[PDB]
């Protein structure tokens, strides 16, 4: 019945981790595992210079510093300075409610206001344990305000309208934000960090064969040059082709193109006159006839790309509309054309093969969840990091975290499409026939009764976030943005005169703060120039 | 105006007056609240224990400072449940038996937060050493300063009333009910009707419209809260909502209880609830100034009332016939639905488990919190009702499963009761958590209001380690990540030394619980 200590070592650890791929997923994995495993494991990154990375992935969500760069011990300003980073206070939705061609300029709604709505990262304040969203919704439904949700509930909206920064020049925080950054530069930065600070071995070669033992565990990757890179654990960061998880380990990908329709992008970088126009401290999502277009500003240039369904537009149609949007020469612009899959691996980790980044789960880039899926998956791999016994429970629990995180974001993205009121194109009409997951259906039913959807709540904190990342405030942004309202106000508010009065002060606070900050904050342009030392 | 105009609460006691006080506060004089409570004078001296969120989730909403309510119900401090003789055979004793290693058969379930190193809780660094042969120390002693404090009977606050540790409360239930009744009536304009309900009036849609009283008064209402206790006069009897008997999860179904005068001068006051294993259940000890509440919780399938009574008496050396005993037969389980139509059940009327981890009051204020969140209008939106019910089910089943683990993993085989616990099917949720635990992974890492979210997964990693590791269930192997983390292991060694030192530092400088209570209660 007594505890029996396990033998005097006998070392049963993983000795070598091989990472296939040198995109952001590859080098993020290499940097983080390098930090996590304290020089007890050899880490090798195998990447083919000859096979281009996806060349996109430039907007983020606000937990990137807390969940990833903080673990590496890299302060915010330091990495920002190496990847021409900028500030993202929101995704701003343009022309999602009105029909017609793609235009960067908002059309006019029937109410006279521009067809824009923001999804900011600011926390919503509460009165009497009820978020400001609900007091707004009550007023809107009771015919007591005409005001838009984003305008009433976040000072951030005013700040973004004026293109001011989320920090003062003394670098005091004015609001919550996430980042824009140059994806190529981030990767190079993390590669240099991994190689020079975390002892990672960088092999520049192309995998041509995955070698397995009799039990079907990977033992090595054979390369075109004739190398055999032996390893105990393999991380598939090969991108969409999923060379280890899908091809060698034969793990099915779960196609969820019945949930979300976009599957293609045409992308480019657009030089930009920041002196003239300033810099928008937000990502724009510009609705198109057969999808949408991102705009991701940084100093000197904006990343842009038209995400579309190739069932509803050809590459040429897409490229034409994308080119017209910015006045690009279609014969003279350098376009990156990509096909993406939508869904997840049945299991993200099988045998000794862990998928991370585009080789694992993906939804379209509309709320910038790709990089988030990488560092969340990496965090979870470190937490469930195996030895050579590969305990099936570690594997299972990792897989369950990936599933939950994926499902949580998929729900949120489904909300963007299924409640669009556009019916002008086959694409917008097909988004009203989506296969809706039970869990988003349940959330909509909760929202429609006037109740909060996932009220908000430190590593225990940020990691729990992965299972329920998109909170009440974000759901209000998108539902209320698109025009979906509760059937009626939250009934409890009808009994709470004092609480309603309290929220009136919160509403007045949003106005006052917005006004103060628009006056006092620097332009995004001026703050970037200070930060990056271009002045 | 489709709002609720009148809420009628059937029953007083803690459930009724907690509901009245909180809804009084929540509804801002926009609703008439009535409590219908049978005179039933003879309220005794019933010790009850709680969990740490009582102040933040309940009294803070009412605007009542901790010390104010404590001074009105002879409250004391609970830093843990201490489990005595849960691992060794024989008759009850207040004194712990010796395990084979020479340690007392004691283990604590404190409310302290476990520190972490490198995003890994201390529990896991302890488990690794324990499994690897490198420490003989018990989890509670290694990982909580609180254990040293409780062993010395020191208080969770300094005399200046600054905090040393997390804690919950002991209190006299009758007195808290009186305090709350006075608050509800005098400050929140609740009406106290002292009468017996004789009839529940319902319409053809099965909605309650009024309660008729013995005096002849008809109490019309729009929403009815059933705080009538185990009889569930509204939810079960009038609405015919079925009760789900969960005696296939937990065997205890009865209690015999008394209040025991205590010599605080001689013995000090323990800042914890004791859970003292018996042949056919367990006995609680809930100290307050001058007396401890005590109750033998038992299965009447394994002991008769008389047998339990005698064993209870023997435990404390009481004269059976010269002792005032309260006997109760419990209902263990929950309603199929807590809220049906315009009837919301709260307290024993809704759900119940034995007080092994002090769940009773928690289920009340969680339900109240959720009713005010989901508070309806006269349309009774079925979504509001459904979401309430979901919260209740999940909160209840979660606690029921935590409790089942206390019994399922006891190594005792000495009596039919202790063998019978291991013949029950282990709940699915605990099967899952045990599997997670046995791989060396954390179980429900803590998140720190959405102290609201606390209700859905209330018991966190520290609490599962306390019960599993306390009873002798260990992980199969250390967390594998630890073998790759020499620097983190070194960091955790500093944390273990930190715990030992807090223990010594605090034990030296804290007041006795007795001395702190005498100051708090203004004894002279
Ligand atoms: C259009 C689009 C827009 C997106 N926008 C965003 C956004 O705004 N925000 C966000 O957070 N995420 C976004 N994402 C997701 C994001 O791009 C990715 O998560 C991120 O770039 C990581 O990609 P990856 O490293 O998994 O794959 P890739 O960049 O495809 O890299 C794969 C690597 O595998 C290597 N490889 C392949 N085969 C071999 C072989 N045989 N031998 C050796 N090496 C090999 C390749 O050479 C390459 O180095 C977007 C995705 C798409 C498609
Ligand atoms: N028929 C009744 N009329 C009024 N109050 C009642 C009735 N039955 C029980 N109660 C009350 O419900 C509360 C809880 O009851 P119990 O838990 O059975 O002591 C007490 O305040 C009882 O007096």
């Amino acid at each position: 019945s007594g505890l029996v200590p396990r033998g005097s070592h006998m070392d049963n650890r993983i000795k070598t981790v091989v990472i296939l791929g040198g995109g952001t997923a590859g080098w993020m994995t290499a940097a983080y595992l390098g930090k996590a495993l304290q020089n007890t494991v050899k880490i090798v990154v195998l990447e083919a210079p000859t096979i281009p990375r996806i060349g996109v992935g430039e907007a983020t969500v606000p937990n990137l510093q807390r969940a990833f760069f903080d673990y590496l011990g890299i302060p915010e300003e330091e990495w920002m300075r190496e990847c021409n980073a900028s500030y993202k206070m929101a995704v701003k939705f343009i022309n999602w409610r009105t029909p017609g061609e793609g235009s960067p300029d908002p059309r006019t709604l029937d109410d006279g206001h521009t067809d824009t709505f923001h999804h900011p990262f600011g926390l919503l304040p509460s009165a009497d344990q009820i978020p400001l969203s609900h007091y707004w919704a009550a007023k809107r439904l009771q015919g007591e305000t005409d005001e838009n949700f984003d305008e009433a509930c976040f000072a951030d909206t005013a700040i973004m309208n004026a293109k001011k920064a989320p920090r003062f020049l003394d670098m005091r925080r004015a609001t919550n934000y996430a980042w824009h950054f140059d994806a190529s530069k981030v990767a190079a930065f993390l590669r240099n960090f991994a190689v020079t600070k975390q002892a990672v071995e960088h092999v520049e070669d192309e995998m041509t064969e995955v070698l397995t033992d009799e039990r079907g565990f990977i033992t090595a990757l054979r390369t075109k040059s004739g190398r055999i890179l032996q390893g105990d654990l393999f991380v598939d960061c090969s991108g969409f082709r999923g060379l280890l998880i899908n091809k060698a380990m034969e793990e099915p990908f779960i196609d969820m193109s019945d949930h979300l329709l976009c599957n293609s992008a045409v992308a480019t970088a657009v030089p930009h006159d920041d002196e003239k126009n300033g810099v928008e401290p937000y990502t724009s999502s510009i609705a198109m006839e057969a999808g949408w277009t991102w705009k991701i500003p940084m100093l000197g240039r904006f990343g842009s790309g038209h995400v579309y369904s190739d069932h509803f537009a050809t590459q040429d149609e897409a490229t034409l509309a994308f080119s017209k949007l910015w006045g690009l020469d279609p014969d003279n612009t350098e376009f990156n054309h990509v096909r993406f899959r939508v869904g997840r691996n049945r299991r993200a980790w099988v045998r000794n093969c862990v998928s991370v980044g585009l080789a694992s789960c993906f939804v379209e880039p509309l709320e910038s969840s790709g990089i988030y899926f990488i560092y969340a998956a990496i965090h979870m791999l470190a937490k469930h990091f195996p030895d050579k016994t590969f305990d099936k429970v570690l594997v299972d629990r990792f897989n369950r975290e990936i599933e939950e995180m994926f499902d949580d974001t998929r729900d949120f993205l489904q909300a963007h499409y299924y409640f669009s009121p556009r019916v002008d194109t086959p694409f917008w009409r097909a988004n009203k026939e989506l296969k809706l997951a039970d869990s988003i259906k349940d959330k909509v039913e909760t929202y429609r009764a006037g109740l909060p959807v996932n009220l908000p709540v430190y590593y225990g904190n940020f990691e729990a976030e992965f299972r329920n990342f998109w909170t009440n405030g974000s759901y209000y942004c998108i539902f209320a943005g698109l025009g979906l309202m509760p059937r009626n106000p939250l009934p409890a508010l009808a009994y709470k005169p004092q609480s309603i009065a309290e929220a009136e002060l919160l509403f007045a606070d949003v106005k006052r703060k917005g006004d103060t900050l628009v006056e006092s904050l620097p332009s995004t342009y001026d703050l970037l120039r200070q930060l990056h030392g271009a002045s």
